[PDB]
């Protein structure tokens, strides 16, 4: 493995991933393997995501409705067989940032919404005093 | 029809498509639908881009490695069987803005590979002297 966390994000969301996610996991010397840094052409998108997936102790996945419209289709075309979206996977780490309600959610997403139904996502909390709460959730699924 | 042409591409490539094909379209009296820009709140991506190619003469891709590797999911997923893909359709055009290698295109996107395939899009051109019969080729399509 060379990356302690993979992080797949809508762009949508890139402020939140970038001003809090990412510097709260550095601080704690997680290394993130990321689009804009690791990614390359010449290379589909979904090598790139095999290879952060591969290198990668865990897999961060920030859920928001955005996310669910621009970036779900790439996995449910090709992961949704993978190992890292089985029940039962210690690699895993969902993280809904926004609330989707399951009916907003295509119905081609046969494998998004299973998960979804799981219900084991780390919610970002509206309250700020709740928040560390979240963190230590985090630190738990890492550290 | 409210449209005279859709236009599905990628925001990597939003500066060539703002400078360049949508003022030559607008100019010249054509109505341009986006579904994004020409926004429809209370639907998901899908319901949006059909929405988007019922209302319009024709529909534009705008391909480059970008356009595959971040658009082309939805349309492969939900669209592949659409009749605007059908072969000997009077009513899609291609637009290459950027070369795409046969390798680099997943092997799921078949209805993409297909279509790349036909090699009946329009190539930007490098050299700007052959410029003009590109525009007269979109303007043919056009009137």
């Amino acid at each position: 493995l060379q990356f302690h966390a993979f992080i797949s994000y809508s762009e949508h969301d890139s402020a939140w991933v970038k001003s809090e996610l990412v510097p709260y996991l550095e601080k704690e010397d997680i290394q993130i393997c990321l689009h804009e840094r690791n990614f390359v052409p010449g290379k589909s998108i979904v090598e790139n995501i095999i290879n952060c997936i591969e290198k990668s102790y865990k897999s961060i996945f920030v859920l928001s409705p955005n996310f669910v419209q621009s970036e779900w289709c790439h996995y449910e075309l090709y992961f949704a067989h993978h190992n890292l979206f089985h029940e039962g996977s210690n690699n895993l780490i969902l993280i809904l940032l926004e609330p989707i309600p399951q009916n907003s959610i295509p119905n081609k997403y046969h494998k998004l919404k299973a998960l979804m139904t799981q219900r084991t996502y780390l919610q970002w909390p509206k309250e700020k005093s709740k928040r560390g709460l979240f963190w230590a959730n985090i630190r738990a699924a890492f550290n």
